[PDB]
DNA sequence: GAGCATGCTCA
DNA sequence: TTGAGCATGCTC
DNA sequence: GAGCATGCTCA
DNA sequence: TTGAGCATGCTC
């Protein structure tokens, strides 16, 4: 969760470098490592290997409050947009994390701890390129009221092997909000004390 | 809509002044009241004759403008399903009564609205109105319900066998700081009365 | 169409007076006998009498293309928001003129010229008022591709009694579009030429 | 996406200062070709090696941005309904090959995109390229469509078999202006050249 | 609402 | 057939 | 994007 | 319990 480790294949996440007009839905910030983005929009996210993973590997994303106070509270989408009808016939209403571009992904409800994840299989990057994209999208804004209701989350992107075993792991906070590039400003000014 | 009857009905609110300000203050030049989420606001009758035995006095809900005036006036998602119910009040209903133990909460057949009927009673000996207290459930924020549509509050003197006998309205606000938001809209309001 | 008589109840239309906010989404043009509007906005149209239709009587409108060039095809939605779901589940997909406000509107189609129209019974004003209102929608801009594709209309409403005899008829023009008061005042200086 | 493979397979496009400019217009900086609505597009297919026997050229439309990238790109709503089919290409299909007796009309079983093949064939004695005539029957603006979202054609060189030996690609922007827009778009792009 | 984005009209 | 200028929905 | 619109945090 | 100021989606 809150620990991340590369493992033996030297896992670790990659944000898109700024300057691009995907900004204005989607910016990470370094000194933060937040991300803030707008609600339904596609983020995409880099994933860093130094060695091939094993066949069959796949890659999870998992969201968490950040506070140790809520963070055995599942985090899900809000009563009114798990009832809105902006389901893409895969994800199911009530998962706040949803993957895009892609045909097959696995939308998990744990038994035990009934936290929502999303696993699509494990790629290598296109030839030329040392990352590979997923991009994902956040179905809340943080701020819903009965939701994350202004929590901040983490999510969590751990690499597996085809049993489920885990094989690396990274993480990021991120704000869903209405204006990414003021709000992310905000914060990083209200940082820069210390 | 506003109509006095033969019974000079027309409503009443509490002057300026008062602890209960802060919770609940009406406008005068907006005719509009300004109120909290879940708090008693006392609202008065004012008739110059005696209704027919077994009078009643409804209370209504609508959105002002023509472009939303259709669609039912309802709590939106989070707020139905918290628990915050009386055990009288149906969990989707915005206008709750307090302080009676028999008000009847009712749907129409047709245009499927709701609305909160209790008996009409004179007023106190000494007094020249009677004080109904309703409640709103809902800011009128609320996403995926008012969703920050301005709202009237309708109360219709009903006889006994449903025939309206006066009618009288005003506008609602429920919002977390009713001082602030009344002296904002009526600034805004005074920015052309001069 | 074209042609405007008062009839025996001198029956003609009026329209909002400027100076409100419902102005930027319906301003009518006095001048150019034009109503400016969004699509799928509220228009409140004003019904003026002298004296009481026979009981029974009711209020069509229906659109015709203005110019003589066109004034034979039928003013239809264009193909796509044909199929968009915005239908409020009493008029049809393809009906341009939607009514507001009321649960039992008649939408027709005549069966030898195949021209839409939508009706309404005829109320009279409410007490103190000299007029009475009923609200429309235009579901389609005029500029619409494979529909009004940029030629004006004109509404038609005819009084008629409950026979379908004709008691009155009035019209206008109307544009729909996405910035009313600018292309109201476009319009206007461009007809302050003669 | 890009790679000449062991074929040396890549684009080219015809030089500027032409009569056909007008109609289609391509901009070396952008990669992106400027084109009017059903106007024929000629398209080079350069390689440095013969192609293996039987090997075909594909033309598919995909929406640029990750936003978008999913959604099958497709004619409008009204253009699909235009009589303006040449008996070969299907009503849905963006792309249409011009000049080819025998073109295969495509819709992948479970993405569902819409391609268009031809066999390749070798340049004509004293040329150095292939030049294959494309079509796109609908704007990049056009509502219910494309709706003012930029495409990327992708064109892939493939044997008999289907598998892929070179893949190239450029953005397009079908418009009733090519040269205007092509400017705009370059000024724009200059912009932070400097 | 402004300014940008874009098909259509006019000579 | 081709822009230039007018006409018009969309971005923020 | 700015500025307005509004619930929540803090003392 | 109450604003003042901070936090944040929506209007145009
Ligand atoms: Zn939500
Ligand atoms: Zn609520
Ligand atoms: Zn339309
Ligand atoms: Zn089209």
């Amino acid at each position: 969760s809150q620990k991340t480790y590369q493992g033996n294949y030297g896992f670790h996440l990659g944000f898109l470098q700024s300057g691009t007009a995907k900004s204005v839905m989607c910016t990470y910030s370094p000194p933060l490592n937040k991300l803030f983005c707008q609600l339904a929009k596609t983020c995409p996210v880099q994933l860093w290997v130094s060695a091939t993973p094993p066949a069959g590997s796949r890659v999870r994303a998992m969201a968490i409050y950040k506070k140790s106070q809520h963070m055995t509270e599942v985090v899900r989408r809000c009563p009114h947009h798990e009832r809105c009808s902006d389901g893409d016939g895969l994800a199911p209403p009530q998962h706040l994390i949803r993957v895009e571009g892609n045909l097959y992904p696995e939308y998990l409800e744990d038994r035990q701890t009934f936290r929502h994840s999303v696993v699509v299989p494990y790629e290598p990057p296109e030839a030329g390129s040392e990352y590979t994209t997923i991009h994902y999208k956040y179905m809340c804004n943080s701020s819903c009221m009965g939701g994350m209701n202004r929590r901040p989350i983490l999510t969590i992107i751990t690499l597996e092997d085809s049993s489920g075993n885990l094989l690396g792991r990274d993480s990021f906070e991120v704000r869903v909000c209405a204006c990414p590039g003021r709000d992310r400003r905000t914060e990083e000014e209200n940082f820069r004390k210390k």
